[PDB]
C-alpha cells in the first residue's frame, strides 16, 4: 500500500488584513478565478486606498491568465486601475524576492511551481510568476483545487503560503469592507 | 592614502589535473566565455568521466550569465549535461564554502568579489556566485581581463585562486583529454 499527504494553512479574514497592512510592498497575481467571480471592481478599491496608505501595490499578469490574452488586463482596465501598475510578467517577475506579499486571486496555472520543481511535470519549462519567492503568500480562490492544467499546484503547501478560501469577489468585497473600516 | 599588493598565480594543464584529480567535490561556474569558444563539448564529457570517477560535479548557473537568458542551460543542455547537476545560483552559492574545487569557466562578472568588497564598485550589492569562499579555485580565461560590466575582479588575486590562461575551448579539449588518459 501507498500514501502521501500534504499540509496547507487556511487564514481567515482578520489575518489577511493584518499580513496587508505590515506589507509596504504588494503584488497581486490574478487569474481566471477573477474573471469567473468578477472580483475586479473590489480589487481596485481595495489597490486604490493601499495605495493612498502608501503602499507600493502594483498588479503582475502571466501572459497567459484568464481564457482569452489580455483578458486581465481589459478587465482591470474596465475597473479603473491606472495602467501604469498593471505589469507583465517579464518587467514585474524580478521583484517578487523583494516584495514583502503577494495576493493571488484566482490564479493557479500562472503561479505553479511545479514548473520550476518537478522535472516530469506537464507544465516543467513553462514560465510562471514566481510568487513564492516573495515573504508572504496569500491564495485567494475557492479550494486547493486545481486550474486548467489539472496539476497540483505545490506552492499551496509552502510555509510562506497562506489559503484564504472563498469566491474571489466576496473575499475581495469583504477586504475591500475592512480596510475602509480602518 | 595607501597601496596594497595582489599576486596572482598562474598554472598549467598538468597542475590542472592535480587539483581536479585532488577535488571530492567540484562545482563549475560556466559564463560567456564558455559559449564563445563552444567549449560546452569537451566539458560535457570532461564532467562525465569525472562523475564516474565517483567525484561530485555540479554546475552553477549565474541567473544572467552568457548573453542572454538561460544560454548557459540551453548550450549544457544541448552538449548533454544531465539537467539534474545544473544548478541556478540561488540553489548553490550556500555550498560553496563547502566545496574542494571551483572551475570558473569563461565567468568573470558573475564571480565577481568587487560586488561584495567594493562598496563604490559599479556592481555592488548585485548577487554572484561566491566561488572564492571554496577551498580551490581555477579560472579559466584569456587573460586577467574585464568582462561585461568592465570592471577588475578581485578572485584572481586571491590565495586560493589559479588561473589557467587559454582560450577556453583549447584549455577545455587537453583536460578532456588528459583526465581520459588516466
Ligand atoms: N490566457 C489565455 O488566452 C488562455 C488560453 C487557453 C488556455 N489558457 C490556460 O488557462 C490557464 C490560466 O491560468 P490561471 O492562473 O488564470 O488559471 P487556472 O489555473 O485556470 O486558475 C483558475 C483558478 O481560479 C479558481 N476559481 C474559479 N472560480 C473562482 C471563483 N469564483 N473565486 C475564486 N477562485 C476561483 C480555481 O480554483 P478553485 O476551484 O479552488 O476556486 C482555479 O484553480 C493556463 O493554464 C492557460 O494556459 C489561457
Ligand atoms: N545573460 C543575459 O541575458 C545578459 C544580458 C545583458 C548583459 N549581460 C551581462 O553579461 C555578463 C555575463 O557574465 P559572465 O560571467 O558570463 O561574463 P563576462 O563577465 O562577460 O565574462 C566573459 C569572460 O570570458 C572570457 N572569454 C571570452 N572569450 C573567451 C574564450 N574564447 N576562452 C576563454 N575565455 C573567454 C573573457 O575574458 P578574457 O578576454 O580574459 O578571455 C571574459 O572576461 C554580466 O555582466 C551580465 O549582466 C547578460
Amino acid at each position: 500500500p501507498m500514501e502521501i499527504s500534504g499540509t496547507h494553512t487556511e487564514i481567515n479574514l482578520d489575518n489577511a488584513i493584518d499580513m496587508i497592512r505590515e506589507a509596504n510592498s504588494i503584488i497581486i497575481t490574478p487569474g481566471y478565478g477573477l474573471c469567473a467571480a468578477k472580483a475586479q471592481y473590489p480589487i481596485a478599491d481595495l489597490v486604490k486606498m493601499l495605495t493612498e496608505q502608501g503602499k507600493k501595490v502594483r498588479f503582475g499578469i502571466h501572459p497567459v491568465a484568464g481564457r482569452m490574452p489580455g483578458q486581465l488586463n481589459v478587465l482591470l482596465a474596465e475597473a479603473g486601475v491606472p495602467y501604469d501598475i498593471v505589469l507583465e510578467m517579464d518587467e514585474i517577475n524580478h521583484d517578487f524576492p523583494d516584495t514583502d506579499l503577494v495576493l493571488v486571486i484566482g490564479a493557479n496555472d500562472t503561479v505553479n511551481s511545479a514548473a520550476q520543481e518537478d522535472p516530469n511535470s506537464i507544465i516543467a519549462g513553462m514560465p510562471v510568476l514566481e510568487v513564492w519567492k516573495s515573504k508572504q503568500v496569500i491564495v485567494m480562490k475557492r479550494s486547493l483545487g486545481v486550474g486548467y492544467a489539472a496539476v497540483d499546484n505545490p506552492i499551496f503547501y509552502k510555509p510562506n503560503t497562506a489559503m484564504l478560501l472563498g469566491d474571489a469577489k466576496k473575499t475581495c468585497d469583504a477586504l475591500q469592507a475592512k480596510v475602509r473600516e480602518s
